[PDB]
């Protein structure tokens, strides 16, 4: 059951960009979203891939723990923060693709597809190169598919253990403080058009949580930061968080 | 390796307090405290006992998870926030007394015993009413024990499961943000003099992690906020924190 609330264009008007916003209220079961047909349209993924990624290297072995180390391998990128050794939380919180190309390639592409099929993960295929088919392959996903994943995730009922659900959850979060409580994971797609950023993940209440995906037009990296702000803008509009 | 720094002091000046704060530098196992000896002195835990009772609760089942309800019994109470259903997560943030007596029932004082001995606790004693004595009993620990006991909890090393470490540190997320990730619990020892606040925890960084355990007088309510604004000075002082 979903519904279509305009207003929220606003947000994204004021910034001469479009995009699109996805609630999904976990105790009444209700959606909400600014543009029903941009909810349905199906993406790269890019960064926000991390996050399965993240569950099937566990579930897997090919990371032990949140506390792993994995080394640089020396060769010094554009980005400053990923020129050095990460775990699983701070590669999370970079981005750090090398790390999880890394990931991609020990957990290989036939265990991949299985378990991205098994989380019944947007259209499923990862053709294209193994350690990097989110970035520039044949996956896509929509916000509203988005969602549907991550409510999985929260309640521990994807197909992997739930020590590596609990584990993806905590490298997950953003943001808390007495009020709320944000686990999230952004997404910067830039190998092929259109140029887009996401943000998905929920918002914790001490009675509900309020699932979110947003994805919007990202032409240059300078409006990276308005992935968050509108979000945040539509979240204080709903009366979601202060 | 401790060395003692009474420059923090005038943070407890500044409001006709006093206290002592203890912190702990994970990487290079070295301590930090403006008073060695009140360091070392043995109060109450009061509500910073929910962290050992969430534990042991969750490890004999008394606790299924973190989304377990316990309901309101109806009866009204001077704090506004406890006259409601709680789960382990709002229980621990809202510090509800009634919840954590209940848990420490069905746990019994046989069992209780056994796990803080185990835990290697403070001075182990369970003296008084069975669901408690870490309000006006026995039981007392000290700001240094306090920190060796967050130090296993860290590092998965308690008597527990790891699924039940993992749990109570999730309850234990108090704020997060670009820079920092505080995991701690908050208490209030009113019932037997001298009064005092608690507050113990860490401090999660890129690289690092800080422990910390806090107490102070506390003549009144009115100066409760001081637990927190107190230690957030000194880890700005200390640089660990922006
Ligand atoms: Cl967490």
């Amino acid at each position: 059951e979903w519904q279509e609330n305009k207003s929220w264009n606003a947000h994204f008007t004021e910034h001469k960009s479009q995009g699109v916003v996805v609630l999904w209220n976990e105790n009444k079961q209700q959606g909400f979203t600014n543009n029903l047909k941009r909810a349905n349209q199906a993406f790269l993924p890019a960064s926000t891939f991390k996050i399965p990624n993240s569950l099937i290297a566990l579930d897997l072995g090919v990371v032990k723990d949140e506390h792993q180390v994995f080394k640089w391998d020396g060769q010094t990128r554009d980005i400053a923060t990923w020129n050095r050794d990460h775990n699983l939380i701070t590669a999370m919180k970079y981005s750090v693709v090398p790390v999880y190309q890394y990931f991609a390639r020990q957990i290989g592409e036939a265990r991949m597809s299985k378990m991205l099929h098994a989380f019944d993960y947007g259209n499923e295929d990862i053709s294209g190169n193994v350690d990097s088919f989110w970035l520039d392959g044949g996956i896509r996903i929509s916000a509203t598919e988005q969602i549907s994943f991550l409510r999985k995730l929260y309640h521990n009922k994807l197909h992997v253990s739930e020590r590596s659900q609990r584990i993806v959850k905590q490298a997950m979060l953003t943001e808390a403080n007495g009020d709320y409580i944000i686990r999230a994971k952004t997404g910067y797609s830039t190998r092929i058009e259109p140029k887009i950023g996401w943000w998905v993940g929920w918002v914790e209440l001490d009675d509900n949580v309020w699932f979110f995906a947003m994805n919007m037009d990202m032409p240059t990296s300078d409006g990276l930061g308005l992935r968050q702000a509108i979000t945040k803008e539509v979240l204080k509009q709903e009366k979601i968080i202060p």
